[PDB]
């Protein structure tokens, strides 16, 4: 049968869960336990940490405005989601999506990490610009699965150390 | 870097490429050479045939109306793309999208299929609603690579011969 139910209006239901898009990552998955993960991500949201999906990512900017940092070669740089556009982000990439704008929405879509594929979470250095920390995971929930972590590195010194120049990450609070 | 370009407006592309939006599949896939298959399929299109994609598809009628003919348990059916709405195609649900309203845009993806992983396309009678013709394939274009069967359905009454009660299925023209 149609295991996702049937079709609805998606800016209806923007409307109506308007009021579960909350931080640290402000996400909310359309439909459960399938492969294409279509998550609709509000703001404000408070992400200091960078992504390595192993897949690749799709966005259309529905309704608001955001962007996101990325490392081009090692560069540290910017993508801007403006409202209306869309974006396939190539695999392994690091991102680090910045949702400012409350009332926001964004159409996030992934797959899901076969069995043996880790998405990875590092944090580089404002000085020097070295990785920080990154831990490596198999993910089961790009909406209740990733603060864990958040919360254990916010909560860390020793995680939170600049490995080639010492300066200490200011974690949960930018 | 980012192989697929930077971020840029969806609606206006819609706009620009409104042009290249035709039948008998009305395709136009947004990135090139990827994973994820972003397809944007406009009206009028002539379906009269059955999908049998082996992974998920998704779909966001961004503007317009259409529909989706299917079997439910093995009965005729019909999803409504009213404007809007998105909706999740299981796995292997038999799909005839119907895409009638000139200037419409849907917002299709799909995956790319790994190889050794066969899309089915099936037609039925409609006295007896067996199984016409099916054929099997190794995918490897939603937009440059379908029409072609078609062409050799539509062009074949031994095909296009009901195994069951012999009434010729109309082809090219339902
Ligand atoms: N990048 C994201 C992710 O990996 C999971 C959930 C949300 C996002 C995002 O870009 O907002
Ligand atoms: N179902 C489709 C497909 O398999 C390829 C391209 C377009 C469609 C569609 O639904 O329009
Ligand atoms: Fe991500
Ligand atoms: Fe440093
Ligand atoms: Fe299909
Ligand atoms: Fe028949």
């Amino acid at each position: 049968m149609l295991t996702y139910g049937a079709p609805f209006n998606f800016p209806r239901w923007i409307d109506e869960h308007a009021h579960l898009l909350k931080p640290p990552v402000g996400n909310r998955q359309v439909w459960q336990d399938s492969d294409f993960i279509v998550t609709v991500v509000g703001g404000p949201n408070h992400r200091t940490d960078y992504h390595d999906d192993p897949l690749e990512e799709f966005f259309y900017q529905l309704r608001g405005n955001a962007y996101l940092n990325l490392w081009v070669d090692g560069r540290r740089e910017r993508a801007d989601l403006k409202e209306g556009d869309i974006f396939l982000l190539p695999p392994h990439v690091r991102h680090s999506p910045q949702r400012p704008e409350a009332g926001s929405a964004c159409l996030v879509i992934e797959r899901q990490r076969p069995a043996g594929m880790l998405d990875g979470f590092e944090w580089y250095c404002d000085a020097c610009g070295h990785l920080v920390h990154r831990v490596e995971v198999q993910l089961k929930s790009i909406v209740t699965d990733l603060p864990p972590l958040f919360e254990s590195f916010y909560a860390s010194e020793d995680k939170r150390r600049c490995p080639h120049c010492g300066q200490v990450h200011p974690g949960r609070a930018a």
